[PDB]
């Protein structure tokens, strides 16, 4: 059993946070709650800290901790996420909306305590005003995607690729390419995988009585030999 794997074993408490700026709208995201890797299982409130999100969440969603993916007994030396624990990763992406802006992120993921935590920064350009982002077109829901994940034996890291579709109010759906790299923080060894995907199922809901801007987040992820 890996130091890292170890880590995970139980119910994790997370925090996650976000700094963002989109076509110059300033925000941050402040996140809570608690992941159980044994089931792959997340979830998570976020609140909007800077009163009304400039952006729809669910553009959000893909920003907002790949170490809480269940990896089945016989894939696990393919878990690079927990092989980088405690130290971490670094974990970068260029978000790219058709027809629209991108987001470029940096998150590191580490822990801090017994705690995980997620903290990223945002900038977003090249967004259209009237477009599906800035114009808040987006339905409040998410779909299931497959995060396909290769090995980058450079950076002693991985890449990903996926693109998310976000489904839009008149029945279009508005694409949302995901490139991304995450490389450890630490120098110590860590586990690079053969070719493998992560399929990820999320249910946005709401707090009824929560007033600010926010997210309840549920979330279920196991890789796959796939």
């Amino acid at each position: 059993k890996s130091k890292g794997e170890e880590l995970f074993a139980g119910v994790v408490p997370i925090l996650v946070e976000l700094d963002g700026d989109v076509n110059g709208h300033k925000f941050s995201v402040s996140g809570e709650g608690e992941g159980d890797a044994t089931y792959g299982k997340l979830t998570l409130k976020f609140i909007c800290t800077t009163g009304k999100l400039p952006v729809p969440f669910p553009t959000l969603v893909t920003t907002l901790v790949q170490c809480f993916s269940r990896y089945p007994d016989h894939m696990k030396r393919h878990d690079f996420f927990k092989s980088a624990m405690p130290e971490g990763y670094v974990q970068e992406r260029t978000i790219s909306f058709k027809d629209d802006g991108n987001y470029k992120t940096r998150a590191e993921v580490k822990f801090e305590g017994d705690t995980l935590v997620n903290r990223i920064e945002l900038k977003g350009i090249d967004f259209k005003e009237d477009g599906n982002i800035l114009g808040h077109k987006l339905e409040y829901n998410y779909n299931s995607h497959n995060v396909y994940i290769t090995a980058d034996k450079q950076k002693n890291g991985i890449k990903a690729n996926f693109k998310i579709r976000h489904n839009i109010e008149d029945g279009s759906v508005q694409l949302a390419d995901h490139y991304q790299q995450n490389t450890p923080i630490g120098d110590g060894p860590v586990l690079l995988p053969d070719n493998h995907c992560l399929s990820t199922q999320t249910v946005l809901s709401k707090d009824p009585n929560e007033k600010r801007d926010h997210m309840v987040l549920l979330e279920f992820v196991t890789a796959a030999g796939i």
